């Protein structure tokens, strides 16, 4: 985001430095080319976390049903993350 904004700023400034223009353009191109294989390897990882999550939301729900049962057995989500 900051590179594309600064690139537009450099382009309007050049309208009213081509070396650093080309270098930041190459930097912009590289921080994309490396985003190509990063995403399918990123999102392929989390299946470990889906089995984590489906248990986590069930555990919190069970403690919540203990909280609706008796007024003393209350629990917040902040305490769940602190214990996590």
């Amino acid at each position: 985001t900051e590179y594309k904004l600064k690139l537009k700023n450099l382009e309007k400034r050049l309208l009213e430095t081509l070396n650093n223009l080309k270098k930041e353009a190459m930097n912009i191109e590289k921080k994309l080319s490396e985003s190509e294989e990063f995403f399918p390897q990123f999102d392929n990882l989390v299946e470990e976390y889906s089995i984590i999550g489906k248990h986590s939301v069930k555990i919190f729900s069970m403690l919540e049903k203990f909280g609706q049962f008796h007024w003393f057995y209350g629990i917040s989500i902040g305490q769940f993350l602190s214990c996590f």
